């Protein structure tokens, strides 16, 4: 049995990736990236900005990495949370969770102060016994800093711990983390692709893990 739930955010919790996109698409279109479709973009939701530029464009450098990581987060200041919605059944399943007593938190490349942001004109205040964000950790998803920090915190036990994600990347950090997991198909991962990894089950919404 599980006593902490943790979520990944985007694609899991909230639909972010019309926010996303338009990010991406303002910072590499003003440097001459031109044909990258949304579903290109899309499939390196979850990944670093960094990861993602690289994908991307195949630039390497450090500090062109740095410098459209600082363009996308000052047009994310603009577009994002307000291009971000809620899962159908997100409000609904947090909270039979939390009726149930048990603890929920989040795990997320995103920045925490972003996704706070968020919350507080969505969910009520406060959800959530822990947010680890992006700029919480050195290393980052798959990287199971972050998992094994908010667990540390927690004073959990990674046996009552269930991990909740969209991606291969959330299922490689619970794995990495020796943590159980549970995909959900709500990004843009199949359950033929999950099958790369060790889960419990693999649903096709959140309200299924009720």
């Amino acid at each position: 049995k599980y006593t902490v739930y943790l979520f990944d955010f985007d694609y899991t919790l909230a639909d972010s990736s019309r926010g996303i996109v338009t990010c991406f698409r303002s910072v590499l279109e003003r440097h001459g990236y031109t044909g990258i479709t949304d579903d290109m973009i899309k499939r390196t939701i979850g990944k670093t900005l960094e990861e993602s530029f690289s994908i991307l464009t195949g630039i390497t450098d450090a500090d062109q990495l740095e410098s459209f990581r600082q363009e996308y987060s000052k047009e994310a200041d603009i577009y994002m949370n307000a291009n971000t919605i809620l899962f159908p059944d997100t409000l609904p399943t947090l909270t039979h969770l939390k009726k149930q007593g048990i603890r929920i938190g989040i795990i997320s490349t995103k920045y925490r102060f972003r996704i706070l942001s968020f919350l507080r004109n969505h969910m009520p205040d406060d959800w959530f016994d822990i947010i680890i964000g992006g700029e919480d950790v050195t290393h980052h998803k798959p990287d199971p800093e972050g998992l094994l920090l908010a667990i540390d915190r927690l004073k959990a036990c990674p046996e009552e711990v269930l991990y909740i994600g969209d991606s291969t990347v959330d299922a490689g950090t619970a794995a990495a983390a020796g943590v159980s997991f549970t995909g959900v198909t709500s990004g843009m991962t199949t359950a033929q692709e999950f099958q790369a990894y060790p889960y419990d089950r693999i649903i096709s919404t959140l309200g299924q893990l009720i």
